[PDB]
């Protein structure tokens, strides 16, 4: 049972089975991954895909021809295996010359040369064969206060982006990118921390259909944050481009625990509601096997990853189709949710004595929700428990 | 020394000072102040003027001859003092028929009274001189998963607003909107929970000229993030029409401590933002007296609110004027932050080797960027231990 | 299937079913419940009992004949249903002459008083049966650093403590107490604000058997800890007197969700960890039907508390029982944490040469941990998901 | 003005100034740091001493003749300063056989190696003059619920300070031993994981008398937890052995920023609590000079935490000695709260009906605190907007 295929879509970076465990207090447990072992791996497991930043297929400061070799090594593992590469990203974070930002770093020459890296793997992701690219700014913010005029940083991050929208336009390429959003770490405070503040920065960009975001479930998490409600707002907008699923145990330090771990309510709404709005982008996993794992563990955590999805799929795919919860949906007006509030018009709803003068506002307050018994049923499916 | 006067523009709600200290765990430990009084003594202080919700000024069912006894007083407490009044708001969040919202409760009906509650607050905050009107969706959200599907709730929140637009702009009013973000309490979660959110929610409405937000100070440490870097958004997009001046010590329930109190350095960094964009609405402070206080100490934490204001201003003034601290800026290259990374254009940063195959990436790694010592003579100066 | 009865031993507190919906920011949604229709509905659902705050049962400021016609007809409820009350405890914490604290206000005549009012309900709780009395402290701290000397605000918790154990040990009484904490909320910091600071004081108190802890689910996550590390921490130093059991999602205002909801996995081992360690007291739920609900929806949320319980421990007890994680639990060494470090003493640690001179280090840092295999066995149990 | 000397006690780990800038996300940005220029560079700083790791000093697997030669060339340099080390701790999680835990490892005979590896730094501690030995746990803990029994670990933990207590007093050392807490990171859940969970399980050891806590600023941040609040306790207890001092932004990953940084009021109310108190132990900071920083960095950010604390200790000073906020003492009855509760004791208590029946609740309920008035004078002076 709850076994992945291909049709399911799930994707997973090479650095996530590949993390070899070094943490702020703690070396490696565990030895480097040849990529293609990595996609060989994942493709028995049942993975569609995988997802690279540049730095993990190709070792920062190789020559052209070694390059050319790693991308040719891991062409032949994805023909082989029919893996398929649906997004790329650029490590604008581990270099120390990145240790103030690539796009809005304080010195001008850092931030040309973060466009510049990433471009050439723009390049690289294309002829991959990838549609979405990722920008994950973790290095964009501060620690003190003075350090960084977050309305210049805005600017220099709007100007870097806009770059980018002209460089793929320019190309003819079909490439979207999709804006990662996390609120700290490893700066003090990173921009654009969540997905709102994301989605609002991009509708300052010159071409803003060309950008998304690429939330990430243990991110809003520590921000305390919703993240079923931000991937409604997401979907909302029509800027859910990419999505990446883990698991985070509250505010704390970026977790990055295999899916359904962390918040398992959140990851059941979650499941539910890319399932109801026909999401049909990849199921991403940017997870961490902890460092106590060997690489047996290493693989059941990324094989767990996409078991619970599938329970969860299954739960709320029962939930929304029982008929007594379908009953419990429309005692709690979910269905008037869905209603407009007033098709009628202004001039209408100002004459309508009915919603102010005579508006019984006594008796519409005495109407249960019924949320309580709803959400028990959402329960009962999640644990299988429908008696 | 920092006696505040009119023209610092200081502004407090009704519900602010006249908050009789009831909270979950515990009754009223101070009686109902007339706003007549409230209106006076903040005079008296050195404010500029007063806010209210519909409902502070005019108890929730009051008769039309209550209605018309209660503005009569406080129009006169106004002519009195000179007390302006810069924005108002609805309470849609007390009485218990907007218990699952008001412009997003699951019942239409619900809505559509919503609606007409806040049209008609929105005629008397014109009447009396309002130049923003606020919004704040504190019932909008959940406590469960299945209560709000959140898209719906978005197009419903869209509608509201976008009637709202329709309504001032027929009526030729000069008021605009600003829409205040919470994270959740007293719901689980609450709607548009950031800035972010709310800046990205904006620019989908009809005329999304007419609507900024209201960021409040201790909404967005609920949330862990960075006042003044969503200060800073905000700013950037155009869209800081009001602020909310309070003090959060870190993430748990709205303390609404007075401003200065809480997190202290980024009170200070508020203030130097603030001060330096030349922000020019109202400095408006919604706190709560502690329930500790009886009305002297009312008055004392109203007055402490202006004179933190005033006590940062004049550090923050000293930090950006000592020589030291220039230097120091520009020792951290915060003017090149300030300036382009390729005004030369897409074409130009391709064919630029410096930006790439000739740049020198461990000399620029090996820059430190000064900010230890910069952030140190912040502090110097907000300590007054340099003047 | 699930269906509680007294043998699960569940509890409630009067406030809990019976709370009219009354938060910060809005008026009750429901009417006040008579403590004998709780005891009578709560025994219908299949409860054990009952418990109380002195002013649940009895009205603040009635007469000696009233008090007794109050607690004639709830122990007249009592013996109809056969419901029990092992628990009670004082409200020092909604009349405004607490604002300040009970056994710590400043003022002197406010801790007596204090005082005076819980030795009264100690008499009624004894009389009434109650075998554990709750303490909690929700008015002891400070919104600001000056306004409580801690130290001398631990002298006088002690000091307070101290007189009640001097109390029930001169009176003969079989009753001990249990001190709940909660880090913050109504005040900006609460003393004892976690189970460790609860169990630390407790030892410095003249008599420390006769004090326990009353952690609450919601408290310990309110400070974003463990919930079932700190249980297991109170049964390790012999302290679980009583529990508090219900929801919450993450580092927010005091949420009181139903059991099962916010924290599903905490939820989970929190279960898993009483039944194995044969916890036998009270499974007591203190949480609140949120206000959107009528009493319907208050008795649902009340019947999915118990529900909830009862999922989760047949799915604890399966996933105990299941010999594939048993072996799971051997690979993971859960066994060798359970054997003794150094029974051999000292000496012979030091004289152990394979333990420090010939110790592979690299060959036990290899070994895998097995954790995440564990962990998707806890889950596939959870979930009902075992293929 | 606030210029450190040798005799404001203030120390520094190894591991601070020398940490290279490795994060989980990033390179080092600065070379290793030799220990001697550490201990030159700090002294001339002003510093009274430095604290070390075993793992700092002596790298991990170094041969006996390379132990010496390091050992050699730091007490030189320690000599040449005047330099202490009042301080030592053992480095139990950096190496990948500790990815479990030292002294609650799963396995035991890492278990073991743990306590050998800590005794035999404790000999070295005593060598060079350390007062104090720390332990921080940081591997201790669990990323999943069934990973860690949680009573066991807390056996294996006594077990081992028991051995350690041993050891000690077998051998007739003075050093004692502190508990460094903290909640999170690199562990999902570290056990004891706050000042409140150390305190109480140290009352539990056979020898309690040698043990103490070594409380972090950012550590009890980290759980949103009051900092003073919690050194009161530590102070309360006789317990407050050592402190590291440095700053956090609240609830997120460690962020070990300068003493002053992070939250300005709690270090101002700390230095006081410190002063006050008459704490005589070291003043060290547990800091990690941001990794934008230069070496020139490091010595501003090491100088900067020095400097506020002597800025706070001023400010703090002219507080209490201010005669407006001893009247505001008096007024918010701060003597009051020194004063016992009932020093008559039990049976005066009960028979005082001034304490209860003539207890004139509503005068009592009705006079204000006067907290508002004194925390602002408490502002007031550390900003030095009064003298
Ligand atoms: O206190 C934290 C620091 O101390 C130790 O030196 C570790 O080796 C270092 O990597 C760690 O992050
Ligand atoms: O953007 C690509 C990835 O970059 C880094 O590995 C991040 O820590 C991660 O969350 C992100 O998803
Ligand atoms: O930091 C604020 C300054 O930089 C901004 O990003 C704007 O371009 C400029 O007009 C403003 O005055
Ligand atoms: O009643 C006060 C409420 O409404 C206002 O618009 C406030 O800014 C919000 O913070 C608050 O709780
Ligand atoms: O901003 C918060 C406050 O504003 C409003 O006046 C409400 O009536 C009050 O109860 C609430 O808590
Ligand atoms: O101590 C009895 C109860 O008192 C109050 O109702 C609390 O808010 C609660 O958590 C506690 O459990
Ligand atoms: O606040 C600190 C003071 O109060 C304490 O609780 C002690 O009883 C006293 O010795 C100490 O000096
Ligand atoms: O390496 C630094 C580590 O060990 C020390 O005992 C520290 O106080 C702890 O905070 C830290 O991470
Ligand atoms: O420091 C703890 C480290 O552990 C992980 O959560 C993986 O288990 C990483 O995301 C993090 O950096
Ligand atoms: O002050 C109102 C309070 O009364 C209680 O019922 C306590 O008996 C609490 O839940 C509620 O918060
Ligand atoms: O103007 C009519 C209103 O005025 C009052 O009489 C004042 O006492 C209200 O009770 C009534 O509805
Ligand atoms: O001191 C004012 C604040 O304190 C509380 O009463 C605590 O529950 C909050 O509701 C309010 O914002
Ligand atoms: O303010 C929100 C209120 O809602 C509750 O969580 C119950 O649903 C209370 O615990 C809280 O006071
Ligand atoms: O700098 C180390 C980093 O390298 C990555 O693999 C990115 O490719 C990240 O997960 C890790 O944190
Ligand atoms: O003292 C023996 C040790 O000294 C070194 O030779 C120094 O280069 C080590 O490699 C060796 O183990
Ligand atoms: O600036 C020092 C701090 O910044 C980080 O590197 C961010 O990941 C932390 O690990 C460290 O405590
Ligand atoms: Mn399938
Ligand atoms: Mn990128
Ligand atoms: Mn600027
Ligand atoms: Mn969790
Ligand atoms: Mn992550
Ligand atoms: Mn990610
Ligand atoms: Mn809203
Ligand atoms: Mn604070
Ligand atoms: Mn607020
Ligand atoms: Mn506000
Ligand atoms: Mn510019
Ligand atoms: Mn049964
Ligand atoms: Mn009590
Ligand atoms: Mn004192
Ligand atoms: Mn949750
Ligand atoms: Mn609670
Ligand atoms: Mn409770
Ligand atoms: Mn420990
Ligand atoms: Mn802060
Ligand atoms: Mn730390
Ligand atoms: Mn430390
Ligand atoms: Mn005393």
């Amino acid at each position: 049972n709850y076994q992945p295929t291909p049709e399911d879509r799930f994707t997973f970076g090479l650095w996530t089975v590949g993390w070899q465990g070094r943490d702020p207090f703690g070396d490696a447990t565990r030895r480097a991954l040849d990529p293609v072992e990595s996609v060989r791996r994942l493709a028995e497991l049942g993975a569609h895909g995988v997802t690279f930043h540049d730095d993990d297929l190709i070792p920062f400061g190789s020559s052209d021809s070694e390059r050319e070799e790693h991308v040719k090594r891991f062409r032949q593992a994805l023909d082989d295996t029919g893996m398929k590469v649906p997004m790329a990203t650029t490590n604008l974070f581990t270099h120390p010359v990145f240790k103030d930002g690539g796009f809005t770093a304080n010195d001008r020459d850092v931030r040309r040369y973060a466009l510049r890296k990433t471009i050439r793997n723009i390049d690289l992701a294309v002829e991959l064969g990838a549609e979405t690219y990722v920008a994950w700014g973790g290095r964009e913010g501060a620690e003190s206060g003075g350090a960084k005029d977050v309305r210049d940083a805005l600017d220099r991050m709007k100007e870097a982006f806009d770059l980018l929208g002209e460089y793929v336009t320019s190309q003819g390429y079909d490439i979207r990118f999709a804006i990662e959003p996390k609120p700290n770490e490893p700066r003090g405070d990173i921009l654009l921390p969540t997905v709102g503040h994301a989605l609002a920065f991009i509708e300052r960009l010159e071409r803003p259909e060309l950008y998304g975001v690429n939330p990430e479930v243990g991110h809003e998490q520590m921000a305390g944050l919703n993240f079923p409600h931000g991937i409604a707002q997401a979907l909302w907008a029509g800027k859910l481009f990419h999505i990446d699923l883990n698991g985070q145990n509250g505010i704390k330090y970026d977790q990055d625990l295999r899916f359904g771990a962390g918040d398992l309510r959140a990851a059941f709404w979650l499941v539910d509601l890319l399932e109801s709005a026909g999401y049909s982008g990849p199921r991403h996993f940017d997870f961490k096997p902890p460092r106590t794992e060997d690489f047996d563990g290493v693989w059941a955590s990324a094989a767990g990853c996409m078991r619970n999805y599938l329970i969860l799929k299954e739960r709320a795919a029962a939930f929304r189709a029982d008929p007594e919860v379908q009953e419990a949906l429309r005692a709690s007006r979910l269905d008037e949710l869905a209603r407009p509030t007033a098709a009628d018009g202004l001039q209408a709803l100002l004459d309508d004595r009915s919603a102010f003068e005579e508006f019984d506002v006594d008796a519409a307050a005495a109407r249960g929700m019924a949320f309580e018994r709803l959400d028990q049923l959402a329960m009962d499916h999640l644990l299988g428990a429908r008696g």
